[PDB]
């Protein structure tokens, strides 16, 4: 039984796929593989006041569809919350809700995704030309295989520590902050260090700040402050699906034009509010005789140890251009994340998949990586193009729009 | 040929009833009348910059149907403006693109709206019980009578003139006033009286103030200052299609605490922005050393008349406890509307119809009149439910639910 | 030894005076006398979040003299935090640091003023024409009196409970919330019920709902939901120093007219920004299924009894016409507070004090009571002036103008 | 006779100056020379709508003396427009009021400014060791000189154009817009290509679009639309007056990650509400059909000639990698400045300031250039400081401690 497409991860990128592929009219049969027991969609960071950085509207399905079973506002209607939704007035929901919204589509599509199930590798099928893939899929119980006429991966950014720093049991990656944090007795966790001053480092100050009163936060960044996100509408422009085509089609130097003026929107930033609210706390607390949060700027977190009771943070000061030490109980990470890594899970077919100058994956404009003629079967990504078609790779700004033409691509090839 | 509902007027309120119509997998035959020459949404009050005052997602179908093809979002998506829309994150519409989403949905409908028809009367059809009513349609050329089982009269809103005061060449209504402004001559109109303190009163003087540098505008007003349009989310839910079950199912004391408290959430009160719009061009003005409006509070205007080449405008002070005369080249009454009444279209009808004890329509939950046995017809008011229903019976805020009750209503009776 | 003046009570109102008769040229001898230990400003409702409802420009002096060293201004610079606060871009200080503010301010005086010192009455002085006043005072030792030319009362807002609810130990008034919740066991009040719709039941239900995860809160209120406070610019004119003249000078129906349209700009009415978070709270709980919050509209405390564990709170329902009951752990009363009276403390003055028809004081534009050539002594009120003043009475909108103008009216007359 | 200080100049930055001056007990003589007829602070962008991009509470002096009669405050009072300023409750002013503040402030002066008063050099004082310098002065009828023991050099931003074009009849710089524009006749301007992507650039646009109903307006620049100007609580502390000391005494390395980062919050970039109006009229435009707006992005302005009636402007298109014409009626470069330079105006004294390793003027944390030491007398520098004290340098957010610095640091020396 070989499947028309597999998709590699079920976040909410392969889920938009599996709501275009069940929109579409055409007959095309399906797998998708989730290490996970179930959609998990940055639970580690699923902290109380989360808010979404997209629009509502920018949703599974409206923007190729406006009037979408799999819709944000058929969700809230289905849960008889869109009247109360409405008058909040806030376009942007709860990272909660949206992830009982993914959870909701997911109920909904007719389609049966297979959780527990890694996949280990993508192999190429039998015959010359390659007519299909081989995917390795490993259960709990068993290994398996299952084949395909097209591929694709969408398997999530990838998180990433500090240089010469390893995470450990007081030493986390901000991705992890809530599975480590439930564990730990509040009275052990006085002293937190957070490195970065990004979405993810602000979040987790505001949270410790708010949730015990006698914890002293240490944030660490190489700013002089928080950077403010740039969300400004002529901004949120290079995420409409025309400015893909504008990054795509254009020169090396438009693309990092593009990099050099925009990258504020959405890396290394914080958004306005959460700045405001953490300036405030900071400023009641300076009244109150009782300062807690230590913003300490212009600087990196170059090392860790563990030594007796306290982890030992090496900060490298920028102004001074010396390093020096920071006890604590915890260093929390919140340093970023790389790119999905479409080579990841290739191996044999990466021979037969096309690099450019740079050493880059070549990539279609229809999100479909670029092969030799011995390769016949559609690899598409989901992730991992920023190179090619921007900033809108990794983030959730346009998921209907590229489902939609990944479909219509696997369509007109069959 | 007897239509199933004939629709007297095609505003948004019959709009949203043709589409629940074209939804409801009921078959019903229908027709609409309208007088204009084709949908007029208050035409005279486009001005530049008015915004709705209800949400985007309060359309025609939405709250019924989260995925009609009639929604705001469908006509955004068709007209290709959906994701410029979304990237300004504002959930008012200009009234001018809402006018465009009604010609848009009247235009999407199987169904054809009859224009240059007006209703003149509604009269009992033959026979006991009354199974039918006669509607008699004016059109230029000839006069006919179309036959019906249900009729739902939404006309609208009535202006209303300060009493004393009558519409002329030179004392208009704010209803028509870009009807009569696009006509003059702008060296004609230095002078401008505007009475009133609601919505239509700020919008008007806004707009002479940005139109024309030399304009003097005098607002005239019996309140010391605007008062602020309530749209917080709590006051707002009186606006919920559940808040409709809990006014009229409440006592008149509740009924009357409705109005006692949030009157303020639509009548005799201005939208935030456009307050402090206006209070930043009296403050600049004052800077500049050249100030034009002349805000004229705690008073009512009591008369008007044409003196030679002057309108002079009675204006008494409750400060003073006197009058005095104002003379300008144009008086604007922006002094509101009535309700729409059923009685005058209903004449014969109304005998049929049962009164309360202060004389009001008595009208059940699904918006049918209360009749006595001898009529077996449902007369629908879209309009005019004030006293019955609450606040949202002129309003937007609740299109989809009240069309998609009378449409069931309806069908439950044939 | 005879006072210029004495001032009754060191709030911030006297607190201004105080400050106005420093930096007034003119010589005049003060005492004033506060009950408290210190400056107690409102300190049962002190609560987390608490923020001013009124500029920091409008403050003890910078109206009258925009160059006070007393100015929220000076005492931000002298607290190095002028800086930090102009970052902050908040006109809007917390209560908290206003309340340093006064203290500030107070300690700064050269002038000393006498706590732990209640005044008991005040009696004609010896002689005719009366051209002194005695000042009855209390301290914890002794008992003293003491002789003034002229005197300020200003005593403050006087809580007020609902009819036929009496304060107790489970029954609170909203004014010393914070006085009985300190300390109380928290596991013992899972369950509260807060009565009023103003700012002061919203803010100790937003606290109740931040403080603990456990509380059920029942927010019991006439309204069908929290009404938001008017602050729009033009509406906010009627704080300002001229729009005092215009009500004082204005007719009845004048007068009656402020309260009508602008009594929504302080009584009873809610802060956008806290209607708001409230609202995003309850959304928030629906969402994670578990609803705290109940909003009990269209219904008034009518009653409240303790029986055996139970504080139970008899609630009348407005929508149905019926009382029923409410178990909770304690009541809390935010139902307002009564005007300034002069009442209680002038005695035998009074006879000497002409009220008009409605048994109200007569009082000159300068604050100063209307009285017979009996009486020669200024009589003046901070406080207590809404029927002849207006709205800004218990305020501190105009705490530097009126200040100035019962200072120079003492001044003039000396 | 010599002076203690000279200033040339007469902008924001001197009148701060000679503002400390007053204020300090320090009995200094000064002058200052001004070329202009009476303070001029870019009045050719003293376009209707343009806002302070600093608070109100950062003016002349209040950061250093927050009881200064120069303050803002002060100035709105004897206005008498504070309280309808601050029932405004917006931190920033107009550019026009602001204006009247600085003229306001300068009449106010003990002490009066030469006008018409052009510094042609700045040269050696006689004799060993240079004690002071000679201020050549041109004023329309003569030429004189002027001795004084300190120099404050305040010239301010010099107009930059791109390279390859020269300001013409057609081709304006940003700076003199009103000037060349209040001459035109209306009908004469109906193609305008703006070139830029700053604040000049998006405030020209606005008024073109909002002036007259049919120009067509073609904005020229770099980016992928307006960046958003970054003016959050955390990223305006490098304004601080602490902030100039981390700057000063930061390493060449933490230097350039105030400017990697926060350059945003000044350097081509607009403000938020800028933007957001500039979006809305382009979305207004769409809707009626008539798009005026032409965003020509990630493009450069090459060249501009003048060909017949029209301006024909060469562009540069990074994404084509190609260059194309563009003919309008005028081209406005709001293509920036550059920093005040004390170069020129110093001449031979410049043998004796000393440079680094980069060339450029070192200067200590007073604002005092470096000197040899046969060099006795203070170069001050208000301005041009950009490398050396950072982004304050040329802004208005420090006047008040900056100027009182060179103050005391003239005091110190004397
Ligand atoms: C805390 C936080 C919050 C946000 C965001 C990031 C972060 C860290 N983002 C960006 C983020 O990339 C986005 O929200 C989604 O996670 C992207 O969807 P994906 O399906 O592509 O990755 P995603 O990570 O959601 O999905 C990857 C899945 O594949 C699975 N998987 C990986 N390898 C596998 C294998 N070998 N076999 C089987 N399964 C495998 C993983 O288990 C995982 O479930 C964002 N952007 C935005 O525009 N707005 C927003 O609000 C947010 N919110
Ligand atoms: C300037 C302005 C702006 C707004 C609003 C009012 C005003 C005055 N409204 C309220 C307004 O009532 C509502 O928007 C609709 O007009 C109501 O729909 P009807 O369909 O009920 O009215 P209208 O929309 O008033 O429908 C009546 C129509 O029937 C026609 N008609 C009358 N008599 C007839 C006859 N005898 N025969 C045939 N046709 C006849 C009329 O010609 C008219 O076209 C509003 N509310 C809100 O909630 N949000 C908002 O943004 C606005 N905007
Ligand atoms: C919780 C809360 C918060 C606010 C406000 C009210 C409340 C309840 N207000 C209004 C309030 O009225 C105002 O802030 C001041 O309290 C009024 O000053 P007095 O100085 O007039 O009152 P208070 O400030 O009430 O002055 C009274 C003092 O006299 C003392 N006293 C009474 N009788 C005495 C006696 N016989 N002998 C000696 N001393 C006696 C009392 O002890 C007390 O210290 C307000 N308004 C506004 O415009 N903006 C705001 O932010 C707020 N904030
Ligand atoms: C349109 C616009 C608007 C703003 C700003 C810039 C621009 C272009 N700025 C920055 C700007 O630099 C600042 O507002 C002041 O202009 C700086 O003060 P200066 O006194 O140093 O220069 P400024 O240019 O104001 O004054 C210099 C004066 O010296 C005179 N002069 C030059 N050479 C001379 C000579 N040889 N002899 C005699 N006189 C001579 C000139 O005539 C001129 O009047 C700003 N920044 C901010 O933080 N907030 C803001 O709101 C603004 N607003
Ligand atoms: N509420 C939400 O929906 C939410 C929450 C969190 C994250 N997100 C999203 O997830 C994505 C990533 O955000 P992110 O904050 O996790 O990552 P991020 O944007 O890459 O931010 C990483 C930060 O850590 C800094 N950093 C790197 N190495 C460091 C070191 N050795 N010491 C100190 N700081 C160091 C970076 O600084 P430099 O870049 O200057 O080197 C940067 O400030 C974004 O798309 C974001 O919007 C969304
Ligand atoms: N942008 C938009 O979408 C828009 C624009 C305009 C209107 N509308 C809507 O249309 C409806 C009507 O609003 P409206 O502003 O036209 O009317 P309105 O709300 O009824 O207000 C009428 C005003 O005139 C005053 N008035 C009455 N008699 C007067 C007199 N003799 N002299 C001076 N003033 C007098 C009223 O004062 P009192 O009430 O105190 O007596 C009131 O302030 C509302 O639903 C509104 O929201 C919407
Ligand atoms: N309302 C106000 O108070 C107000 C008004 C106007 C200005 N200002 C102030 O004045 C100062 C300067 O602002 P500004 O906007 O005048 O200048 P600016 O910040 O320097 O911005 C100049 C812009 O022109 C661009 N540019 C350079 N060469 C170009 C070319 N050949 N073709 C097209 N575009 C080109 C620049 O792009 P790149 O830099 O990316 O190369 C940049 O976006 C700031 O302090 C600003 O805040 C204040
Ligand atoms: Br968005
Ligand atoms: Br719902
Ligand atoms: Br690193
Ligand atoms: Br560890
Ligand atoms: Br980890
Ligand atoms: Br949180
Ligand atoms: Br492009
Ligand atoms: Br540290
Ligand atoms: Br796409
Ligand atoms: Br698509
Ligand atoms: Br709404
Ligand atoms: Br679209
Ligand atoms: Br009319
Ligand atoms: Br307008
Ligand atoms: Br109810
Ligand atoms: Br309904
Ligand atoms: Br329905
Ligand atoms: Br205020
Ligand atoms: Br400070
Ligand atoms: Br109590
Ligand atoms: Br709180
Ligand atoms: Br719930
Ligand atoms: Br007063
Ligand atoms: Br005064
Ligand atoms: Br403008
Ligand atoms: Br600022
Ligand atoms: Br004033
Ligand atoms: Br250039
Ligand atoms: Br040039
Ligand atoms: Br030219
Ligand atoms: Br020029
Ligand atoms: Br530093
Ligand atoms: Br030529
Ligand atoms: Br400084
Ligand atoms: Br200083």
């Amino acid at each position: 039984p070989t499947h028309d497409v597999v998709g590699v991860g079920f976040g909410p990128a392969n889920l938009s796929l599996a709501v275009a592929l069940e929109e579409s009219p055409a007959a095309l049969t399906s797998a998708f593989f989730e290490r996970r027991a179930s959609i998990s969609w940055h639970q580690g960071m699923l902290l109380p006041a989360a808010k979404m950085q997209v629009s509502f509207l920018k949703d599974l399905a409206t923007f190729r569809n406006p009037a979408s079973r799999f819709s944000f506002v058929s969700f809230l209607h289905e849960r008889g919350r869109l009247v109360r939704f409405a008058n909040n007035h806030d376009f942007f929901p709860t990272r909660r809700e949206f992830h009982d919204y993914l959870e909701w589509a997911e109920s909904k599509l007719a389609h049966e995704v297979s959780y527990d199930s890694e996949v280990t590798a993508i192999r190429p099928g039998p015959g010359r030309p390659v007519d299909s893939v081989l995917v390795d899929v490993s259960t709990p119980e068993a290994t398996r295989t299952v084949e395909a006429r097209n591929i694709v991966i969408s398997t999530g950014l990838v998180p990433r520590m500090p240089a010469g720093v390893q995470s450990d049991e007081f030493v986390w990656h901000s991705s992890r902050f809530l599975d480590h944090f439930r564990d730990r007795d509040p009275r052990s966790l006085r002293r937190v260090a957070v490195a970065g001053g990004g979405q993810s480092a602000a979040e987790i100050v505001r949270f410790l700040h708010d949730n015990r009163p006698d914890t002293v936060v240490h944030a660490i960044m190489p700013s002089y402050g928080y950077v403010v996100a740039d969300n400004t509408p002529f901004a949120n422009q290079i995420f409409d699906p025309a400015a893909v085509d504008d990054y795509f089609d254009g020169s090396k130097q438009a693309k990092d034009a593009f990099w050099r003026y925009h990258r504020n929107t959405n890396y290394s930033v914080v958004d306005d509010e959460v700045i405001r609210d953490l300036y405030r706390r900071g400023y009641d607390d300076e009244v109150a005789g009782a300062p807690r949060l230590n913003f300490v700027n212009l600087a990196h977190v170059v090392g860790a140890k563990r030594i007796a009771d306290d982890t030992r943070v090496t900060v490298y000061s920028m102004a001074r251009e010396e390093s020096y030490d920071l006890d604590v109980d915890v260093l929390v990470c919140a340093t970023g994340y790389d790119p999905m890594d479409p080579g990841d899970l290739l191996g044999e077919l990466a021979e037969h998949c096309v690099q450019d100058a740079e050493g880059r994956w070549q990539v279609d404009r229809d999100y479909r990586m670029v092969t030799t003629p011995d390769l016949r079967c559609g690899i598409y990504l989901q992730g991992g193009t920023e190179h090619t078609h921007g900033l809108s790779s990794s983030l959730l700004s346009n998921l209907a729009t590229r489902s939609g033409e990944i479909v219509s691509s696997i369509e007109r090839r069959k």
